């Protein structure tokens, strides 16, 4: 994992990505957005755990590391998933290929209506920073390397440290895709960093979505049992 | 702003720095919690005011503006600001030089001490990182500008644009730190990566915090008319 090169650590990320999935419902029926959202996360989960296994390093960690860094990171990770899938959909959340909600569609919940503006101005920012899909690769396994890294014996130490390693490792690999597609040495800088800052919004989208969920989650039991 | 130099901009923010503030009780009488917390951070909001007005291309804003960012962003400068006061401090908290609380003082508050072991482990990895103090006015800086950047008519995207080139600048300049302290270009990179990933950390820090305090904050108009 720390022995691959910029094009290896691309080419694994790529190789491993999820499938895009399907909101279940009878399409030849009259159109609860909630359980159709519900239902979508959970089937969605099971293909993270799978994407995360995948992800160069974090099969090293141990599983309780792993279920830890998957427990704080799984909501931004469908978070991001979601922004990237909504970029090319001005004004819309392509929540699956057969489920494209706009934001009205969203005031049919309390508090809903919050969370798909901020998703939303999320792909207006990927829209306006032409993010690409390597990059896009890079910054979900950042998420899920760094949301739960900070908050964990001689063990946690070799730990975090291998985490910082690949952390490193992919912010070489940016640099790199950046370096390949012509940015000059500062562009490349501000552009690691634009992206990098988004990372700190969708923590925040993530913490409003995990509170609506709270008022009414994947424990750590299911996580486990999923991973072990 | 925009035409400053990376020197000229770190000048700016080390000049702008707010003062250290003291917790107000009777050291002659016997050792509420929050109720010294609240008056501490009621206290600091208003030199925070002061010290934001200060950052380059921040008072360029429109003061709707300049408002919105800093409800975003206050607890987060309140908390890096902490976390930096408690850097040289391993196990504590500074909260204000005649305040210096450990992890079991925060129990004395229910949901507390989680918020205490987050605080504590980001001065941590401060301290392992070995952060400097022009590193970290930098980061307080792009702090105020992003947090609200993403949450916002014309003069709006042009305010976007101005914010997106400040960051920019502060960017260029955190390089240009690392560069005169004889960091080679990929440390550059790696080291600008690890700290604007962990301003991701600092706002989820945040936003336990405000769960905490809503469940008991400056208002809208209290901001507006402090900073008007
Ligand atoms: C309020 C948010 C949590 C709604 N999110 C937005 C992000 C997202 C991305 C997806 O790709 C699929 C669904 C969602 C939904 C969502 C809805 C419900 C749950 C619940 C999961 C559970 O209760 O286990 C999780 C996410
Ligand atoms: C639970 C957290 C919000 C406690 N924080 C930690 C960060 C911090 C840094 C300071 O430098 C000073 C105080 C604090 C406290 C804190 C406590 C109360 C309030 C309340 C403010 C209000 O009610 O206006 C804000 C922050």
């Amino acid at each position: 994992a720390l022995s691959l090169t910029a094009d290896q650590m691309v080419s694994a990320l790529l190789d491993a990505e999820p499938p895009i999935l399907y909101s279940e419902y009878d399409p030849t029926r009259p159109f609860s957005m909630m359980g159709l959202l519900t239902n979508l996360a959970d089937r969605e989960l099971v293909h993270m755990i799978n994407w995360a296994k995948r992800v160069p390093g974090f099969v090293d960690l141990t599983l309780h590391d792993q279920v830890h860094l998957l427990e704080s990171a799984w909501l931004e990770i469908l978070m991001i998933g979601l922004v990237w899938r909504s970029m090319e959909h001005p004004g819309k959340l392509l929540f699956a290929p057969n489920l494209l909600l706009d934001r009205n569609q969203g005031k049919s919940v309390e508090g809903m209506v919050e969370i798909f503006d901020m998703l939303l101005a999320t792909s207006s920012r990927f829209r306006m920073m032409n993010l690409q899909g390597e990059e896009f690769v890079c910054l979900k396994s950042i998420i899920l390397l760094n949301s739960g890294v900070y908050t964990f014996t001689l063990k946690s130490l070799e730990e975090k440290d291998h985490i910082h390693r690949v952390l490193d490792k992919i912010t070489d690999t940016l640099i790199h895709l950046m370096a390949k597609a012509g940015l000059t040495l500062q562009q490349q800088h501000q552009r690691l960093a634009q992206l990098l800052l988004i990372l700190s919004h969708i923590r925040h989208m993530s913490n409003k979505g995990m509170e609506h969920l709270y008022s009414m989650v994947p424990s750590y039991d299911l996580l486990l049992e999923m991973l072990d």
